[PDB]
C-alpha cells in the first residue's frame, strides 16, 4: 500500500484530474468482496508500473460525489485517466495477467 494513492472528494481535482501522466483509479467501497480480492492485484501492478503510472483508490461510501461524475454504475470500476479525461474503463474485477494487458493497451 506503499505505492498507492489515497483520494478523496477533495483531492480528486488535483491528484487525478490536474495530474500529469497516467492516473489508474479504482472506485471501491467497503463490503465488497471483490474490492477486496483486487487489492493486492493493484498492489503488484504499481510497483511494475512506477514512473508511467499512478495508482490510486477512492472509497465511495467515504467519497460519495465523485462516483456519479462518472457514470459510476458498480464496483469495484477502474478509471484510466489522461490529461484529465477519461481514456479507457474497466467494470469489475479482473487478474494481473488482465490489468497488465488492459494498461498496455493505453499505455503510451
Ligand atoms: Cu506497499
Amino acid at each position: 500500500s506503499d505505492k498507492i494513492i489515497h483520494l478523496t472528494d477533495d483531492s480528486f481535482d488535483t491528484d487525478v484530474l490536474k495530474a500529469d501522466g497516467a492516473i489508474l483509479v479504482d472506485f471501491w467501497a467497503e463490503w465488497c468482496v471483490w474490492c477486496k480480492m483486487i487489492a493486492p492485484i493493484l498492489d503488484e501492478i504499481a510497483d511494475e508500473y512506477q514512473g508511467k503510472l499512478t495508482v490510486a483508490k477512492l472509497n465511495i461510501d467515504q467519497n460519495p460525489g465523485t462516483a456519479p461524475k462518472y457514470g459510476i454504475r458498480g464496483i469495484p470500476t477502474l478509471l484510466l485517466f489522461k490529461n484529465g479525461e477519461v481514456a479507457a474503463t474497466k467494470v469489475g474485477a479482473l487478474s494481473k495477467g488482465q490489468l497488465k494487458e488492459f494498461l498496455d493497451a493505453n499505455l503510451a
